[PDB]
């Protein structure tokens, strides 16, 4: 009867309270704190009614209508959000589908920066208003974050403050805690964005695909119907997470965790400490739970795959079927590789039978198409051993200078900003995956790089550069990461003109923070490639380490300004000529 009294109830009014409030702060991410708890405040109250009398006026709305109905009463709507407004004289769904399209994913908002002593402050005067703030601040900042798990991030930071304000120190105890929430809110952020991109640009058959790998991994143990199951049901879930769909989205991800709990012997032997916690823990566990140990009884895939008489007829009659157990049966047996790996493998199957099914003897055609893998698996092994090579001898910061070097190159007309962001998010998975145990390595290295560059391909959309970029993350997803490495300098580019003072440092530098000092020279090193787009990394490295050692001599000096001043330009003037 009542869509909001169902969610209502199923929920409780804690989740459905923060999770309404991650909605609206997600579609309007300007507005203040105060204005969005009230909206929330309103749309709870109703659901109340509701639940007391699902036949009351108005109860048997769509959530969509109802909280629509609620966005579209924001004081200041065409000030603040003018194309908003526009949505708002439309009906459901063109309403909602115009809300999505609208939704800002670098809305430039400014950093998060622990305040141990007044947020302790807040904390204690008001908890309820405190976490509130959190489910606001972390999702008008990343407007597709996928609700339920911001709830359980937002218990973490319960208890970090729980645990650290009473403390003798305060900051020794929180400011490493919520750096590293910080950055398990970053990958948590960047794993649900590439879900919703894959919808938006390659549609549903995309991210089923993507699961049925990921999942057939993670349990090898489970049968086609098990996992085909669960991927039916986690991409409904994350189907309606990208759409707003929040509450909707919670209460069938809390279903898909009872139902994976309930038939964990069957799926997976890692998954008992998981389903022995409470809600949000339980699906937060699930959905990071490590791979299963490959079963003793997994099948040799050649006699089905390669040696079948009848491949082509059963290729004809239900392809994604038959293409899809292929998937989750290579999928299963090969934890080693990357995901995207794998779809690779399974559209290079697929190509190899379209072509051998229509020739005269398939048979002898098709037999060798596992042979037709090897060099997909190669390349991509080739490139992480020797990127942990690289990472190794030189340490994070410089390996990300290489690949600050290697994206400008790439794309010298990207923002400088964006430029030293990837390179410096890639530097980081150096660091990560690189340390590993090395059959690991191939998984953490490209999984995580497309996350990286689907976040580059994010920033694209909104603010077009370069149709080499456009190209590589609009052709197919599976072949994203190579097209990226197949690009080299875009000789296209005139170099930018020089700019004397965008090489210019002075003493403020002295006092910054050490990341912070970095990506100032970060900034200037792919300024550099914009300038000289041919020299070599070596010679960037060189001329780079000649800005370092005078930044760290001026700040050295008595008179740091003075040191700037004086020995600036000739810095500026030797570099144009190194970079010859
Ligand atoms: O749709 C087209 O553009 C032309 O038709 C190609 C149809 N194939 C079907 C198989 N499909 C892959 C595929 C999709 C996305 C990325 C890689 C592979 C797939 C494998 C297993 C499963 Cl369960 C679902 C889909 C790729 C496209
Ligand atoms: O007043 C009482 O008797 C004690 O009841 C407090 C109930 N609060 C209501 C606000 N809830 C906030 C909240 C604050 C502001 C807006 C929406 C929800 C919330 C914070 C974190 C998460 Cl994970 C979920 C809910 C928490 C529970
Ligand atoms: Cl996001
Ligand atoms: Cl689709
Ligand atoms: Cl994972
Ligand atoms: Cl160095």
């Amino acid at each position: 009867k009542s869509e909001i009294a169902h969610r209502f109830n199923d929920l409780g009014e804690k989740h459905f309270k923060g999770l309404v409030l991650v909605a609206f702060s997600q579609y309007l991410q300007q507005c203040p704190f105060e204005d969005h708890v009230k909206l929330v405040n309103e749309v709870t109250e109703f659901a109340k009614k509701c639940a007391a009398d699902e036949s009351a006026e108005n109860c048997d709305k769509s959530l969509h209508t109802l909280f629509g109905d609620k966005l579209c009463t924001v004081a200041t709507l065409r000030a603040t959000y003018g194309e908003l407004a526009d949505c708002c004289e439309k009906q459901e769904p063109e309403r909602n589908e115009c809300f999505l399209t609208h939704k800002d994913d670098h809305p430039n908002l400014p950093k998060l920066k622990p305040e141990p002593d007044a947020q302790c402050a807040a904390f204690q005067e008001d908890p309820d208003k405190f976490l509130g703030k959190y489910l606001y601040e972390v999702a008008r900042r990343h407007p597709y974050f996928y609700g339920p798990e911001l709830l359980f991030h937002a218990e973490e930071y319960k208890a970090d403050f729980t645990e650290c304000c009473p403390a003798d120190d305060k900051l020794a105890c929180l400011i490493p805690k919520l750096d590293a929430l910080k950055e398990r809110i970053l990958l948590s952020s960047a794993k649900e964005r590439l879900k919703c991109s894959s919808f938006q640009n390659f549609g549903e058959r995309a991210v089923k695909a993507w699961s049925v790998a990921r999942l057939s991994q993670k349990f090898p143990k489970a049968d086609f119907a098990e996992v085909s199951k669960i991927v039916t049901d986690l991409t409904k879930v994350h189907k309606e997470c990208c759409h707003g769909d929040l509450l909707e989205c919670a209460d069938d991800r809390a279903d898909l965790a009872k139902y994976i709990c309930e038939h964990q012997d069957s799926i997976s032997g890692k998954l008992k400490a998981c389903c022995d916690k409470p809600l949000l823990q339980k699906s937060h566990c699930i959905a990071e739970v490590k791979e299963d140990d490959l079963p003793s009884d997994l099948p040799a895939l050649a006699a089905d795959f390669a040696e079948d008489k009848e491949i082509c007829k059963h290729y004809k009659d239900a392809k994604d079927v038959f293409l899809g157990t292929f998937l989750y049966e290579y999928s299963r047996r090969h934890p080693d590789y990357s995901v995207s790996l794998l779809l690779r493998i399974a559209k290079t199957y697929e190509a190899t039978l379209e072509k051998c099914c229509a020739e005269a003897d398939p048979p002898a055609c098709y037999r060798t198409v596992f042979d037709q893998f090897t060099p997909l698996v190669e390349e991509p092994k080739s490139l992480v051993k020797k990127n942990c090579d690289l990472f190794e001898e030189v340490g994070e910061y410089d390996f990300q200078n290489a690949l600050i070097v290697r994206y400008t190159k790439k794309a010298p007309q990207v923002s400088t900003p964006t430029l030293v962001e990837i390179g410096r998010t890639l530097g980081k998975v150096g660091s990560r995956c690189c340390k590993l145990p090395e059959s690991e390595r191939l998984p953490c290295s490209e999984n995580h790089l497309a996350l990286a560059l689907n976040r580059l391909c994010v920033l694209h959309e909104k603010t077009p550069v370069s149709e080499k970029i456009t190209k590589c993350c609009t052709d197919s997803l599976a072949e994203r990461r190579p097209c990226f490495s197949a690009l080299e300098l875009d000789e296209g580019y005139v170099p930018k003109e020089f700019k004397a003072e965008t090489f210019t440092f002075h003493a403020d530098i002295c006092t910054l923070p050490e990341d912070e000092k970095q990506i100032k020279k970060q900034s200037a090193l792919a300024e550099l490639v914009k300038h000289k787009p041919k020299a070599t990394k070596e010679q960037l490295k060189t001329v780079l380490g000649n800005f370092s050692a005078f930044v760290a001599k001026c700040c050295g000096a008595e008179d740091k300004e003075a040191c700037f001043a004086e020995e600036g330009p000739k810095l500026v003037a030797s570099s144009q000529l190194a970079l010859a």
